[PDB]
């Protein structure tokens, strides 16, 4: 029944019908692949409810030489596109000044820039709020302020969140509006200069120990200390490496699960959970399993879990779509581990057990619309479909519940990208992404049991086909295990 749909003209009618503050009808999407296909293919989805228009909100995508030559599916997808350098991704992609150059010329009155590339470097926002450019996602002074490692640990310690033992332990910030930051010379003190102090520290933090350089990324600038005496050399060869950049200790995470709480805020200081994912299932900072909601920790505990990641966000004003992740103990504690200022490749799995479009929900937060008057926030939180009237998503009347679960899996054997689609479960969705290489797959179900039938019958049909006749055997072996069907605390083998 769509009798009750409520529609408007045009995006300019939606933004003051919603009590947005922005109009924003062309959006620049600085990805390419399975990101881009995602985020036009989202928010298009949201215009046809909304305007009965799917392409309601033009798109633009950059595009290299390459991706244009292999006829990729997301230029054809956009509205237009604007040919790129070639090369690294430090020439297109992740290209701030580049990015920013194309959204003044276009014009455009937003950006997206999904996942990977430059999505979580601060100066994109910064540039793009200089020249009146809207980002979809949190803003500078949002990242400024949360920082990096070093300085959203640092926060978190003031809204006293568990945090690991690390050279910055015990530091704090003193702490009506006005987001926390951190002083450059409480910084510092969670900094090690020489091999002389980081072995005091590492004495008191105790090994098995990392030694990570902030500035470093992607396996690089990391180490991992097993005891005093080889720290010396180690904390070198980290200098060595990202030479110049600031760096810190952190316990080594031992048998822990790793637990993600999905967290959504609006422009005026509202924020709220949509659930977690569990992402403990890794290879070498890698997930390879992922499930949605988590499970493993009491509910209860979990809403801590869940409070906590909403706390660190008030406070340092964030904005847009995030993620935190905690490492959750055998016993029963759970730790702060770092806040992913941006959307990963896994938020379907928080969109289909919400019932909530992220990027879309994006793209109206940067309108200036607040949570409350967004439809599938109301929905979560059983009120009415176009109601003005505000939730309180601290005691809500009606317990937000998730739907279902589900089970992601990282499968292996460019812009383009495969739609992968099973005879076997009309529940499950997948792709992959020729250079071949890698795609995610993602099974539903009424609940764990079934979501994971679906997503083992879905893999065995893949393995029929060439390219991944052996190298997602291993993620059958791993899903059908006594011990994950069980949904067992201890799984930290499955990585083998
Ligand atoms: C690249 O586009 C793919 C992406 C599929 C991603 C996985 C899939 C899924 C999740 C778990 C298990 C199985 C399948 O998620 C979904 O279908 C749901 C959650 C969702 O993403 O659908 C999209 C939106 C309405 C919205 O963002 C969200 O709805 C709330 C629509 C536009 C479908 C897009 C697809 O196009 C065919």
């Amino acid at each position: 029944d769509l009798h009750r749909d409520f529609t408007v003209a045009s995006p300019a009618e939606f933004v003051t019908r919603f009590g947005g503050d922005r109009v924003i009808e062309k959006v620049l999407i600085a990805n390419n692949g399975i990101a881009a296909v995602k985020c036009m293919r989202s928010i298009r989805r949201w215009a046809y409810e909304m305007f009965r228009n799917e392409r309601a909100i033009r798109f633009v995508v950059m595009v290299t030489p390459e991706d244009l030559k292999a006829n990729a599916e997301y230029i054809k997808m956009a509205d237009h596109y604007v040919p790129v350098p070639g090369g690294p991704n430090n020439n297109n992609y992740a290209n701030v000044e580049l990015i920013v150059d194309i959204a003044k010329r276009i014009p455009v009155q937003a950006v997206w820039a999904g996942w990977g590339h430059a999505s979580e470097n601060p100066k994109l926002p910064e540039l793009l709020c200089k020249n009146g450019v809207a980002f979809l996602g949190p803003p500078s002074e949002a990242m400024w302020a949360l920082g990096d490692k070093i300085a959203s640990t640092v926060v978190a310690q003031t809204l006293q969140v568990p945090t690991l033992p690390w050279s910055g332990s015990g530091l704090t910030v003193e702490w009506q509006g006005k987001r926390i930051s951190v002083p450059e010379d409480v910084y510092d003190k969670g900094c090690v200069k020489d091999v002389d102090e980081g072995l005091e520290a590492a004495e008191r933090i105790g090994f098995p120990l990392m030694i990570k350089a902030s500035e470093g990324g992607g396996g690089k600038g990391i180490r991992k200390a097993e005891s005093a005496e080889d720290f010396p050399i180690l904390f070198r060869q980290v200098q060595s490496e990202i030479p110049g950049s600031p760096i810190f200790l952190m316990k080594l995470a031992q048998h822990a699960r790793h637990l993600e709480v999905q967290i959504l805020a609006d422009q005026y200081g509202n924020a709220v959970s949509l659930f977690g994912r569990d992402c403990s299932i890794q290879r070498r900072h890698q997930k390879i399993v992922e499930e949605a909601p988590a499970t493993i920790a009491p509910l209860a505990i979990f809403e801590f879990m869940e409070q906590c990641a909403i706390r660190l966000a008030k406070t340092v004003g964030y904005v847009s779509a995030g993620t935190v992740e905690y490492l959750y103990s055998q016993d029963g504690s759970f730790h702060f581990l770092e806040l992913n200022p941006r959307l990963q490749v896994e938020h379907p799995c928080t969109e289909m057990i919400a019932d909530v479009n992220l990027p879309a929900a994006q793209l109206q937060i940067a309108m200036g619309v607040p949570l409350h008057r967004l439809k599938d926030i109301r929905l979560l939180y059983g009120e009415s479909p176009w109601g003005v009237t505000p939730i309180s998503f601290e005691t809500p009347s009606n317990p937000p519940l998730a739907r279902g679960h589900v089970i992601a899996a990282r499968i292996t054997s460019s812009g383009t990208v495969q739609e992968l689609n099973f005879r076997s479960s009309k529940n499950v969705w997948g792709y992959f992404s020729v250079a071949s290489q890698f795609g995610h797959c993602f099974s539903w179900g009424e609940n764990r049991e079934e979501a994971i039938s679906n997503m083992v019958v879905a893999l065995k049909e893949l393995s029929i086909r060439g390219d991944f006749r052996t190298t997602v055997e291993y993620l059958i072996n791993l899903l059908e295990t006594e011990s994950f069907q069980n949904n067992d605390i201890d799984t930290g083998w499955l990585d083998y």
